[PDB]
This record gives C-alpha cells, sequence and structure tokens, in this order.
RNA sequence: AGACAGCAUGCAUGCAUGCUGUCUUU
RNA sequence: AGACAGCAUGCAUGCAUGCUGUCU
C-alpha cells in the first residue's frame, strides 16, 4: 500500500563551515524582516539565513559596516559582529532561506526552465478561437520539519497559465476597469492581484530615479529605467499598484490565469499539460531534484534521492445509520443506501422556488422531467415538495443571465430551497472572468437561501439516477432532515466548533470583519451556526471574537468541564492560541485547539485508488493528511493538520477531522474539508464583501 | 574630349548568412 | 524556436576614386 510523497530529507554539512554575522543597529519591524535578509544576500553575493535578529552570510566579508536601503528610502544599518562557525539550522525557516539562494547563485532552477523550454516550447504554446497561451513551468521548494526531525525538502512542479499580452496593452486597448485581475512581473517571483491603477503623467521625475534606484530585480531596475529615460513614453504608459504593497511599470505585468476562467474551448487544449497524471509529476519532480543534487552537493548540501513514505492508514469512524437504524459503512457512496435511506424528517412541507435560464422557450422537458423525480422521491421519504413560483429566464450569454439573474433573485423571500437550472454558457470576455454556477450560488448564500444549482450540462451527460440521488442527498440536508447521522467518533468529545474570520484593511489597520462559527454535537449534527460582523476593534478584536464563541458554548449549555474541539481553516498565530487558554479557563473547558493548513501540501504519490486515511507525520504535532481518493484529472492536495494545543493525540484528532468528512452531505463529490469549517471561508470573505452590519444565527447547513 | 565595359580600394542602399549576448523562460 | 543587441561575412545595384581596354 506505499504511498511516497515528493519531500526528500537533507542536511547541509559543507568542510568551510565559517560565515560572518550581521547585526541591527536598532530592532527591524517584523514584516520588513525578509525584505532586509533578500537585501543582504544581493549586495553580499553571499547565501544569507536569518537567525533570531542577527544575519548569518556564508562567505568572508570584511565591510563592517552594510547599509540596506528598503522601497521606503528607509536604511537599516547592520554592523559586523564578527565570523561564527555553523554547526547546524535551529529551525526550517533558516534552511529553506538559506537553500533557495543556493538554489539562486548556482542558477539551476534557471538552466531547469530553459532547458525545459528548448525541448517542450511547442507542446507549451497553445492556439484558441481568438487568443494564444502560454503555460509557463514554476519550480517550488520549501523547507520542512519531519517528526524524526530530519529536515525535509518539498519540491514541487506547476503550470503557471498566461496570456501574450502585457497589462499596459489591454488599458490603452480598451481604456479598461480591471481592477480584479492577478498578476506575475516579468523576471520577478511574485504573483497577486492589481491593487490601484493610475497613470505615469502624474509623477515628477525624482520619482523614476528613486524607483530605478532601489529596484531589487533586474527587470524592474530596465523597467523605471525607460520611463526615466524616455519620455514619450510616460504620458502613455500605466502604472500599477499590487498586492502587498508593490508598484510597477504596466508594461512587465502580465496576466496569471487559472484553469476555471478559462473559456472553453481553451481549457481542453491545456488540460492535459496542467493536469498531468501523478506519475508524469513525480518523475519531473525526481528530475529536477538529480539537477539540484548534481549542482549543490559541491557546497556541502546532502539530499537523499528518495521520497519519504507515507507512515500509514488511519481508520476512523465511517459508520453511518438513518431514522430508522439501517447502517452501512462510507467507502465511496452507497447509491444503495441512499434508495433504501429514511431520513430524519423534521421538517416535511418544502416550499422551493424554481428557476431556470436558458436559450430558448420551449425546451424545458429534461429539466421538468428530473423535477418530476425528485419531487417523487422526496415525498416517498415523508417530504412534500411545494413550488410557490417558476421564472425562465430565457438569455443569450453569461452576462445576460447575469444581469437577468439579479433582480429575480433579488424578490426571493420566505422560502425553503431555491433550485436554479442553468443553461450551457460557451465563452465570455477573457478579462470579464466570471463563472456563471457561482454567482448564482453566491447571490443565494448573501440571502442564507440554501439553494440547489443543476447544471443543464449533467443532465445531458449524466444518468438520471445517478444525478437524482447527488442532488436528492444534498437537498435533504440543505433543508434540515439530514438523511443520515454518524453513529460516533474516535474520543469523548462534546462539541467540534469550527471558526472563521475574515477582516477587510485600510493602512495595516483592521476595519470591518465577519467571523462564521459552526457547533456540532459529539455525534457531529449541527447545533447552531453563527454569522457574525464586528466593528473595528484594533488589538482587541481578537480578542472579543473568540469570547463570543464562549459566552455561545454556554448559552447552549455545554456544562463546564465538557471537551471542546476547535478545527481552524486559517493558519492560528499567537494572541489567538493565548486567547484561547484564557477562555478555556475561564470557563473552564478541556480544548483541543487545530490548524488546518489546506494550500499547497506535499503530494501522496500511490498505486491505491482510496488513499483516504494515509498520513505523514511532521514535527511538532502536525500532519500531512488525505482527505479524499484520487479522482483523476483534478489534483489530490491533501490537508495539513497541526494539533496546536490538547490532551488528545493528533492522530485521534485527524480521525476526527476524517469523521466529520462525511457530514458535508456529498458522498458523491469528493469534500475535502471537514464538515466544521467547509465552505466557512467562502461565506466570511462573502459576507464582508456585504454593505451593512450582520448578526444571524440558524439551525440549518443552509450552505452546502 | 566625350561615351561604354573589366578590375581595386573607399562609401551608399537592398537582400541573405554564420557566431555570440540578452530577454521571451531573473 | 522568436524578439532584440554585439560581431564577422556573402550576393546585388549604383557613386567616388584609381589604373585598365574598348568607342566614335
Amino acid at each position: 500500500k506505499e504511498a511516497l510523497l515528493n519531500l526528500y530529507r537533507i542536511e547541509y554539512r559543507p568542510k568551510d563551515t565559517t560565515f560572518t554575522v550581521f547585526k541591527p543597529t536598532h530592532e527591524i519591524q517584523k514584516e520588513k524582516l525578509n525584505k532586509v535578509r533578500w537585501r543582504v544576500f544581493l549586495q553580499t553575493g553571499l547565501p544569507t539565513f536569518r537567525r533570531e535578529d542577527e544575519f548569518w552570510c556564508a562567505g568572508k566579508v570584511e565591510k563592517d559596516t552594510l547599509y540596506l536601503t528598503l522601497s521606503n528610502g528607509e536604511i537599516v544599518e547592520l554592523k559586523r559582529v564578527g565570523e561564527e562557525e555553523f554547526r547546524g539550522f535551529q529551525n526550517e525557516r533558516e534552511c529553506q532561506e538559506l537553500f533557495r539562494d543556493f538554489l539562486t547563485k548556482t542558477k539551476v532552477k534557471d538552466k531547469f526552465i530553459s532547458d525545459f523550454y528548448k525541448k517542450f516550447r511547442d507542446k507549451i504554446t497553445v492556439q484558441g478561437k481568438n487568443r494564444k497561451i502560454a503555460l509557463i513551468p514554476e519550480v517550488n521548494e520549501k523547507v520542512l520539519k519531519s517528526e524524526e526531525g530530519y529536515f525535509l525538502l518539498h519540491l514541487d512542479l506547476k503550470f503557471r497559465i498566461q496570456p501574450f499580452e502585457t497589462l499596459q496593452t489591454l488599458l490603452e486597448r480598451n481604456d479598461f476597469n480591471p481592477k480584479r485581475i492577478r498578476v506575475k512581473p516579468i523576471g520577478i517571483d511574485f504573483v497577486g492581484r492589481v491593487q490601484d491603477v493610475f497613470k505615469a503623467k502624474e509623477k515628477g521625475e525624482e520619482f523614476f530615479r528613486l524607483c530605478m534606484e532601489r529596484s531589487t530585480h533586474k527587470s524592474s531596475k530596465k523597467a523605471w529605467e525607460e520611463l526615466l529615460k524616455n519620455r514619450e513614453l510616460r504620458e502613455k504608459a500605466f502604472l500599477v499598484v499590487l498586492e502587498k504593497g508593490y508598484t510597477y511599470p504596466a508594461t512587465i505585468l502580465k496576466p496569471v490565469l487559472t484553469y476555471e476562467n478559462l473559456e472553453d474551448e481553451e481549457r481542453n487544449e491545456v488540460a492535459d499539460i496542467v493536469r498531468m497524471e501523478p506519475g508524469k509529476r513525480l518523475n519531473l519532480i525526481r528530475y529536477i531534484l538529480r539537477r539540484y543534487v548534481k549542482a549543490l552537493r559541491d557546497y556541502g548540501w546532502y539530499i537523499s534521492p528518495e521520497e519519504e513514505r507515507a507512515k500509514g492508514k488511519l481508520n476512523f469512524k465511517d459508520t453511518v445509520l438513518d431514522a430508522k437504524g439501517k447502517n452501512t459503512k462510507v467507502i465511496t457512496n452507497l447509491r444503495k443506501f441512499l434508495e433504501l435511506c429514511r431520513p430524519f424528517v423534521k421538517k416535511d412541507v418544502l416550499s422551493v422556488e424554481i428557476i431556470s435560464v436558458s436559450v430558448y422557450k420551449k425546451l424545458e422537458w429534461r429539466k421538468e422531467e428530473f423535477l418530476k423525480e425528485l419531487i417523487n422521491f422526496l415525498k416517498n421519504k415523508g417530504i412534500k415538495l411545494k413550488i410557490k413560483g417558476k421564472s425562465l429566464i430565457l438569455a443569450q450569454t453569461r452576462e445576460e443571465a447575469k444581469e437577468k439573474l439579479i433582480p429575480v433573485i433579488n424578490k426571493i423571500k420566505d422560502v425553503d430551497l431555491v433550485i436554479v437550472f442553468l443553461e450551457e454558457y460557451p465563452k465570455v470576455d477573457p478579462y470579464k472572468s466570471f463563472l456563471l454556477y457561482d454567482f448564482v450560488k453566491r447571490e443565494l448564500l448573501k440571502k442564507m437561501i440554501p439553494s440547489q444549482v443543476i447544471l443543464n450540462r449533467t443532465l445531458k451527460n449524466e444518468n438520471l439516477k445517478f444525478v437524482l440521488l447527488n442532488v436528492a442527498e444534498q437537498v435533504l440536508a440543505k433543508t434540515g432532515n439530514i438523511p443520515y447521522k454518524l453513529k460516533e467518533i474516535e474520543g469523548k468529545v462534546d462539541a467540534f466548533v469550527g471558526i472563521d474570520i475574515s477582516r477587510i484593511t485600510r493602512d495595516g489597520k483592521t476595519v470591518n470583519a465577519v467571523a462564521f462559527t459552526k457547533i456540532f454535537n459529539s455525534k457531529g449534527e449541527l447545533v447552531r451556526y453563527y454569522l457574525t460582523s464586528y466593528p473595528a476593534f484594533g488589538e482587541k478584536l481578537t480578542e472579543k471574537a473568540i469570547g463570543d464563541v464562549f459566552s455561545l458554548l454556554e448559552k447552549l449549555g455545554f456544562k463546564k468541564g465538557s471537551k471542546i474541539v476547535v478545527h481552524r481553516d486559517g493558519r492560528l498565530y499567537r494572541d489567538e492560541v493565548a486567547a484561547f487558554k484564557k477562555y478555556g479557563e475561564l470557563y473552564g473547558y478541556s480544548l483541543e485547539l487545530l490548524e488546518i493548513i489546506k494550500r499547497n501540501n506535499p503530494r501522496f504519490f500511490s498505486n491505491e485508488k482510496f488513499i483516504k486515511g494515509y498520513f505523514y507525520k511532521l514535527s511538532e504535532d502536525s500532519v500531512i493528511l488525505a482527505t479524499y481518493n484520487q479522482v483523476y484529472e483534478g489534483t489530490h492536495q491533501p490537508i495539513k493538520v497541526r494539533k496546536v494545543y490538547g490532551e488528545l493525540p493528533v492522530e485521534v484528532l485527524c480521525s476526527q477531522i476524517l469523521s466529520l468528512t462525511l457530514m458535508n452531505y456529498s458522498s458523491f463529490q469528493p469534500i475535502k474539508l471537514p464538515a466544521t469549517v467547509h465552505y466557512s471561508d467562502k461565506i466570511t470573505k462573502l459576507m464582508l464583501r456585504g454593505i451593512e452590519p450582520i448578526k444571524k444565527e440558524g439551525d440549518i447547513m443552509y450552505w452546502l
């Protein structure tokens, strides 16, 4: 059952172990810490890692002092402490830091990309109704620390999708308003949403000088160079403000596109290179890693050519039973379970509003048939669906659909569920990004209305019964009549609590923020949810927000001395952790608190189709965990789970997580997140965008 | 002395070729 | 492989100048 991850043990043991250490003349503002380290490595030319407040250069310096200039014009002075000897890294950060810099100095990554081009240049550029599209290979490296304490190189491969089109071009060619595009600057390893666009006619001369003077890359230097010399360009050229507070000229900014927001035709050519199956991927990873070894071993770097291995499989309680007690263990679906299944009917008249979007007027028959058989099925379950209104919307593009959905959805009030049939809408404007299914989902989630959006492509492709159940199972859950429950979960847990918090910014000060909290009993059924907006608190926000969660648990009569598990989609920072102990005492609860980091984790490469439950154990109580099986084409990315604190083993916390997976009530699609935090961040970001104070709650998975 | 052609050197345009560098893909 | 810059060349047409030969 062997499963391998793209992680490779790494250590650094050079012959010359002599570094030159540098210290700040006064404490450095923490988020300025990385910019400074980067800067040391440019001047020095010597790889550098940061050791608490000090800087370590892998060579011999003489320079008594060393002055570095940040983009502000701000100057940090480093003094030479003197040479120190190197024995080990204290943590992975040091190790990563130095490791990448070596990659830079040696230029391996650069070579591989070049090489990769010489050979696939042609297979990597593709054609489309109107546009051309480059798929550019991205090699990426982090350093992690395993359970036994070895460091591990995390190595991956991806294909960033891009047009052949400068951002300037698109802003003269159009006069367009795209404050919602992601972007990469040529020769800069950065990618981030376009914040603010102004023109270059509004800035002096000394300006583009300093701008040049402080550029930390060749291409940005050469960019501002242009505007510094050629005044012809100035009046024409545009200037773009970036996500994490950068400005670049518009000629070095090219868009970064996502698979999804590809117009249909394109998606298809793309698909093979972008979605490449495990084997190939792993082989390239292997292939790069070799170059890396070959090019770095001579400077003292020791890298196993061998992949770490899945430590094993966790069993978790996947047994599930209906209102009669009929039960079966969840692996994939049991389409059979769902047929003979008999739900916990809480509300037995349901009022649907129906919407259908479509090109022409009399072709509703597939939809009408599908609806007929749902209504039926649901009746044979104790539920009668009753239809309050239908709306047939004719439309010819996504936009026309959109414009027309807006008032229709607007008038909708007092209903258990809305069902929406969406016709297929072929392309759009490629800048005018927009998934139509989502839009609907979004507009209805804002209304707290549980909804079912059925793609008319799905009814043309999939079998009526297959579809029937997937829908039938969500709708049942959606609307309070839970179709089956978990028998139990590992541990003697009393509530599982999922927290989620989004915060709008202004001058580094947190202004609006929206918290979504979801509470579940021991057997794992929703007890109530909590949708709360907060006005501005600063420092004090984090405390209030948690505080509420506790004052809440208590109003639900969680008898003190009860046990409370807290999953979170984000990444808990220090103040939260302590904030949690505080309230853990005051309310007298024993708490397990987890951090779930879903994005960009190492991958399992394995022969087994059913990798749910696999894992690899990292240092400090954190685990890489498969939560779903490899359904092919799309990427299986495991979740990283991390016991911040608690009396229970992480393996036990992980199985709970796997149990709760099943409570998203989606036997067929493979929901990656567990039911406490699933879609939590979608809702949180979504209500933020909102335009007035919110404080709602309820007892029904309206969001599924 | 004029008018025309072969060759040489120096220059003018046109078109084409070999190598090297950059960036495209720090 | 393409875009641009460095360098080295080739063919072609003419002009400059120079010796060459024809010419009414």
